[PDB]
């Protein structure tokens, strides 16, 4: 891949909710841990870097990542790992939180600058389903799903992994096209 034209900071937050520790097996966490150092990698050679943010981030994945990383996750730039949740963290921005969810009424055409995007941080292979629509909905804050299903027909699988979703976001901000992106992470 060739990435063309200067790099320009995008304003777009993106959160990493990982409030969902509990919910994932040994093996679940360690491969969500890989995820995560992806979409980082992402960012770092993107066209249009996003503020990523990881929410409630401790316990088994925090310490996964210190012992796969041995301290190299604070030097990453646009990086911000915090104990706080996003209700937290966004109190005052609350308006602008989108928790993107496949299983959301809503679908996701545009990605705005002044939004914040929530991605949960959970590898459960869709196992519990509704878990972060339901989460979203009880706090009052909008969901939306990935425009796909144009490109994808059966059935459901069209839940992606957390990094397949931030690097299609990412792209999109380059391309400004989804089946474009969808073609890059989804061949
Ligand atoms: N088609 C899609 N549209 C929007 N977001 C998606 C998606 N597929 C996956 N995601 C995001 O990637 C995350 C990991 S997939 C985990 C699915 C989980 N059962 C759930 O209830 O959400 C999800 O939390 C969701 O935010």
């Amino acid at each position: 891949r060739i990435r063309l034209g200067k790099v320009v900071p995008s304003s777009i937050r993106i959160v990493l909710d990982c409030a969902f520790d509990d919910l994932m097996n040994d093996k679940e966490i360690n491969s969500l841990c890989q995820q995560v150092t992806r979409c980082h990698s992402a960012n770092r050679t993107a066209l249009h870097p996003v503020e990523l943010f990881a929410t409630n981030f401790g316990g088994r994945l925090k310490t996964r990542q210190d012992f796969v990383l041995k301290g190299q996750q604070n030097n990453w730039k646009r990086y911000n790992p915090t104990t706080k949740s996003y209700l937290e963290e966004f109190e005052s921005q609350k308006e602008k939180l989108v928790y993107l969810s496949a299983d959301s009424d809503n679908t996701i055409t545009e990605l705005d600058e002044d939004k914040i995007y929530i991605i949960g941080a959970i590898v459960d292979k869709n196992r519990y389903k509704n878990l972060c629509q339901n989460k979203a909905s009880e706090q009052g804050i909008k969901t939306a799903k990935l425009p796909i299903d144009e490109y994808i027909k059966i059935t459901d699988r069209k839940i992606l992994t957390v990094n397949q979703v931030f690097e299609i976001l990412s792209l999109w901000l380059e391309y400004r096209d989804w089946e474009k992106a969808f073609m890059e992470v989804i061949p």
